[PDB]
């Protein structure tokens, strides 16, 4: 029992982290096989970031300008290329610690673990969600660029995020491992609208099921609702509309607790309309949306 | 910017996890050098747990009865001994992945990372605090026993906790790596009073400083207080009395923000007396006590 904001064990990713320096800029890189992946803004000075022409900036750089260090050992760079907003530095040595891996583009509302790094060294790991507006509320300081987000299924690390930028609002933006930004963001020091965010309804419902499994049941009521009625309330409270696909994903948790999804929706409706009344659910005084139904089943079943 | 419940990178600890089986019971062990550490209740059947005489139960066991497996490879056990509530299984091979390590007994109110494991395999990592009542609010299922808590300072892992038991109340109890329980707990299936818990005042103040550093300042007021006045309020709200040692530990955060510790105490006093009024601090609708002043400075400075 107990329910925590649990991250995946970071060991497989720690073995991939390297430092990349270009000129006066240093950030993190991800070394998989014989390629080092890093944010393309490593080639920029602070002045270049206002309106960078990355193609022109990269032309002034050669293999020997990218200093890649894995721990205390230097890697020899034999090729470089830009793919969207990432640089791919071909090295002469395959990382002996490369785990089984995949590059995936996650959907908004899904979760992942972040291994925050500085100078190629891991500092910490935390779990988070990709917001419906394609930002992440991470914990990142200057030098954290190139730190990655990932999920692990048995021995396979699915890399989904590479950190690039902190918006003036304090939220974070980044790319998939092919260098494509999540959201409308561009790698430039210019104010950028993140756009309206919403609460991940399916995740709040998953977390209410986690609460029931772990003993917190005070919010269960004698009511039910329909998808249409629930969605009128979701609209009012800036929650994502619940769909039958979301109900279907919640099936395993509904079977485990015996609480029909629409009955749990009615509990969520009452909580949205009345608040918590000074009470807590799983140690939180607000409705948590950073656990997917898969996360709840995994944490409550002990998948390794 | 951003502030998360960040755990230490778990890689160094992942390399130490093994499975230990004795008879029909399987749990996790920690392999450091040529010794495997695990909870002594591995020698018990479910029936034995009501009132176990561990000395007698261990006498019926020989080296060959403890099956230790690191991944898919079996370790040869050449010695066994009980130290308090842990078993130390001497193996013929030193763990090649042993990090630099220390065994430490943490104080109540300090924090640490937990690598939850099942069958010697890591499932997740999370951060938590040792409660003032010596319990931890973890996330542990059956088979998680032997999972460890730790802190990391550069290359040294300081192991502080080994998981042993879940109390009927859903909270967790365990030992230091010398097998001494934190708190009054005994390794027996008997109802056990955890005793009154309190809120870790110095940690809430540290987290309020983290909030100010990360932009959340709405709770700052025009007031100040004294240690005596603040402690009258702390008494009423079941908070630990604040001492000059706590004020001294908060020095670095007071210097970083320019907010005197007693002025931050007055903000905490107002929050305790008035509540949050539907507002949030660092994404939380309650006062967080699981970040120490050291955690706040580390996370806000990027120590690797
Ligand atoms: O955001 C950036 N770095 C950081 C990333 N995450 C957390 C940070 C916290 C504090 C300071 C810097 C942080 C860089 C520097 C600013 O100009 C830009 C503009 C665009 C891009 Cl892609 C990156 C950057
Ligand atoms: O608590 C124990 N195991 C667990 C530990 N953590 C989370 C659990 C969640 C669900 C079921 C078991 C869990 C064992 C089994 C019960 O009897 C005892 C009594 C004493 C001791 Cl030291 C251990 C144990």
């Amino acid at each position: 029992s107990g329910f925590r904001k649990m991250a995946f064990p970071s060991g497989k990713v720690e073995g991939c982290m390297v430092q990349v320096t270009c000129g006066t800029t240093t950030l993190n890189g991800l070394w998989l096989d014989d390629v080092v992946y890093c944010p393309r803004h490593v080639i920029c000075t602070s002045e270049d970031m206002l309106n960078p022409n990355y193609e022109d900036l990269l032309i002034r750089k050669s293999n020997h300008n990218f200093l890649v260090q894995a721990g205390n050992v230097q890697l020899r760079v034999i090729g470089h290329s830009m793919q969207n907003c990432v640089l791919k530095l071909k090295v002469d040595t395959a990382n002996p610690k490369t785990p089984k891996y995949k590059f995936v583009r996650i959907q908004p509302g899904q979760t992942f673990s972040v291994l925050a790094c500085y100078n190629g060294s891991p500092s910490g790991v935390y779990q988070c969600a990709m917001r419906p507006n394609f930002t992440i509320k991470g914990s990142f300081l200057n030098g954290s660029c190139g730190s990655v987000g990932f999920n692990i299924d048995y021995d396979c690390v699915s890399f989904c995020y590479m950190h690039h930028m902190e918006l003036p609002t304090g939220v974070h933006a980044g790319t998939d491992l092919e260098g494509n930004f999540y959201g409308p963001f561009v790698d430039r020091q210019t104010a950028q609208a993140a756009g309206t965010d919403t609460t991940i309804t399916v995740n709040v419902l998953a977390w209410l099921y986690a609460a029931v499994i772990n003993g917190d049941r005070w919010f269960l009521n004698r009511f039910t609702t329909t998808l249409n009625d629930f969605n009128l309330v979701a609209m009012k409270y800036n929650y994502e509309p619940l769909t039958q696909d979301h109900v279907d994903i919640l099936g395993p948790l509904s079977a485990q607790t015996g609480i029909a999804v629409l009955d749990m929706c009615a509990s969520l409706k009452e909580l949205l309309q009345n608040g918590m009344n000074g009470r807590t659910i799983l140690g939180s005084a607000l409705l948590e949306d950073e656990f997917t139904p898969f996360d709840v089943v995994r944490q409550c079943s002990g998948v390794t």
